[PDB]
């Protein structure tokens, strides 16, 4: 099975033991390492950090120590926008120009492929006309890839994509049965089902729902997201169960109603290293002295709380449960966001290096 792990190029700016650079990577940990993120510049693939090209060399240089390892560069992401995408796929010229830069770009820096992270077409200002143009973009990348394979004599560039769980988002711009045919694998983002953008606590990545849920709220969980991807045409071997090494935090209106569904007055206190309210890396959760951990029996994931802080996260156990579930489901593997959010250096949790992802490697392999 596949263990797809994402590296982020902003984790390098974190202070202390949280600073993450390629050297922090374990070559044998995952089967596929994805580099987030690359941007666009005049309909072309481009770097986002003063040192992406140096980082690229260390990233891809890991394949010497592990020749079976596969690397991809992802373009886009949540904070990328849609303009540049909607625009690049508008004319054959731009598509044809993007594609050619993609191939020259990946090869130049030794990437084995490209992971598309257009969040998302047919939404966030994307005319539902982009839904179908996306499909086209896919084939274009696929075709050029299959062709360049022949001419260059090297292995065919891989093509993946980070995809949303939401029925709404899926219908907005994803021709599933079609695009699944051209993607080598699909990175299902089964998280962010809940977060501080809501006025009641809920889990970031629940496997199942709680009895108390039905209707739309019923989909807000992994299994829901998974059936929703299979049913539409995705072959189980190409669907990859994405998992979070981060949880989402809320601030409780009252430190007395600390249950899943309680009143939250907003985001959870920013974490010391991640410094952004409503989210926390697992290593920020780990430590928590004099705190109370619970388990949502229905959704098989935990949560913790101390005073007015409430955070729904993923642990070693819930990860075992999820790999267990994807296995019964016959999914091609697990995807994880992100390497730098796990206690990658055994510096906080006392469970060694990469407690969660090491868990994944073990259960999966
Ligand atoms: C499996 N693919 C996948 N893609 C989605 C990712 O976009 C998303 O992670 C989020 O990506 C944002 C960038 O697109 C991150 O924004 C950065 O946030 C940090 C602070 O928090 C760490 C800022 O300092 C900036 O670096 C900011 N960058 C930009 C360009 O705005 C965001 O942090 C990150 N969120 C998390 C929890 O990691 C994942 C997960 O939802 C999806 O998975």
């Amino acid at each position: 099975a596949k263990l797809v792990c994402y590296f982020t190029n902003w984790a390098q700016y974190r202070q202390g033991e949280a600073r993450f650079l390629p050297k922090d990577l374990d070559p044998s940990l995952c089967t596929h390492l994805i580099y987030a993120f690359a941007g666009m510049t005049n309909h072309q693939l481009s770097t986002t950090e003063w040192n992406d090209e140096t980082l690229y060399q260390e990233f891809n240089g890991l394949k010497k120590m592990n020749p079976k390892l596969k690397t991809l560069l992802a373009i886009g992401g949540w904070n990328f926008g849609t303009q540049k995408f909607t625009d690049m796929v508008a004319t054959a010229n731009n598509r044809q120009t993007f594609v050619n830069s993609a191939i020259r770009f990946l090869r130049k820096y030794s990437f084995d492929g490209l992971d598309l992270d257009w969040e998302y077409p047919g939404s966030q200002g994307s005319p539902a006309v982009d839904k179908e143009r996306f499909t086209t973009l896919v084939q274009d990348l696929a075709n050029a890839f299959q062709q360049e394979a022949q001419t260059s004599g090297k292995e065919r560039l891989l093509l993946s994509a980070a995809v949303p769980a939401g029925q709404t988002y899926v219908d907005a711009g994803y021709e599933v049965d079609k695009i699944a045919q051209n993607l080598d694998f699909v990175n299902l983002m089964a998280y962010d089902f809940h977060g501080s953008w809501e006025k009641v606590t809920g889990h970031n990545s629940p496997l199942y729902k709680r009895q108390e849920q039905s209707g739309a709220a019923a989909s807000l969980n992994v299994d829901a997201a998974v059936q929703q991807w299979l049913q539409k045409g995705t072959p189980a071997s190409k669907l990859i169960l994405g998992m979070p090494t981060y949880g989402r935090s809320f601030t409780l209106a009252s430190s007395s109603d600390t249950r899943v569904g309680a009143p939250a007055t907003g985001s959870g206190t920013p974490g010391p290293f991640t410094k952004e309210g409503g989210m926390l890396a697992y290593y920020e959760v780990c430590s928590w002295k004099g705190a109370t951990k619970q388990r949502i029996q229905d959704q098989k994931v935990p949560y913790i709380f101390r005073d007015n802080q409430w955070v729904g996260f993923d642990d070693v156990e819930s990860f075992k449960t999820k790999v267990s579930y994807l296995k019964q489901k016959g999914l091609g593997g697990a995807m994880v966001w992100a390497l730098d959010l796990d206690d990658f250096a055994g510096f906080s949790c006392n469970q060694g290096r990469y407690p969660l992802i090491q868990t994944l490697r073990q259960e999966l392999s």
